[PDB]
């Protein structure tokens, strides 16, 4: 019962509250799993050798797929701006990181294609990316000496590209796992 | 198909390995150049 500004009397009412629960097997089969499968390909670009010439194709395709899925979800959920779905957050953050991988992959490709005829290896790069970092990442460069100068520095540039690739392969796996568990585990544990 | 994409990434990584970057373990050599090729009826040519 409540009083309205219209009238000076009490007007009773009966409110029915329908608490309904959705069965989460259709949208899990048709939206969630297809979204996860594409997210699994987010990190593979960092294990792809640069000589293959398919790095950009892989990450670009992943980005344009996640973008499509976000729009499909955008057409299901209401346009309310009070709360953001957990699915929307996860897709958006993956899109941001996939974009970051593209920028990194472009930079890595540039490093791989350097030779003495165009660039010069700084002293500290040879110290850091060929001696220190490879030791940490448990990747050991075989001890080979090449007489040629433009095939030894050219090969060194290629190895530097692999090392930078391996740094982000480890970093993204950690971030990808921490983000996923750090996002969907809190809710499950009410 | 996603599993095949992962496996193809791994195979591409393996195919582009050279002594200047990776070293071939003896077990990899043994297995993948003696046993598995024989079972799959694929014969490598005897060249040196």
């Amino acid at each position: 019962t409540r009083k309205y500004e219209c009238c000076a009397e009490i007007y009773p009412d009966i409110t029915y509250a329908f608490v309904i629960r959705r069965l989460p097997l259709f949208y899990t089969i048709n939206l969630i799993i297809p979204c996860l499968l594409i997210s699994c390909l987010t990190v593979l670009v960092f294990y792809l050798p640069s000589e293959c010439g398919e790095k950009i194709t892989l990450c670009i395709s992943v980005l344009l797929s996640l973008t499509v899925f976000l729009l499909l979800i955008t057409e299901i959920i209401p346009s309310t701006s009070l709360v953001i779905p957990l699915i929307g957050e996860y897709l958006l953050f993956t899109m941001i990181f996939v974009t970051l991988s593209i920028v990194i992959t472009v930079f890595v490709l540039n490093v791989h294609h350097r030779s003495p005829r165009t660039h010069t290896m700084p002293t500290w790069v040879r110290r850091v990316f060929l001696d220190i970092v490879p030791r940490l990442l448990l990747m050991k460069r075989p001890s080979v000496v090449d007489t040629d100068f433009e095939r030894s520095v050219k090969e060194d540039w290629k190895y530097v590209a692999m090392v930078i690739d391996r740094i982000f392969l480890w970093m993204f796996i950690i971030v990808c796992l921490l983000g996923t568990v750090g996002l969907f585990l809190p809710p499950w544990l009410a």
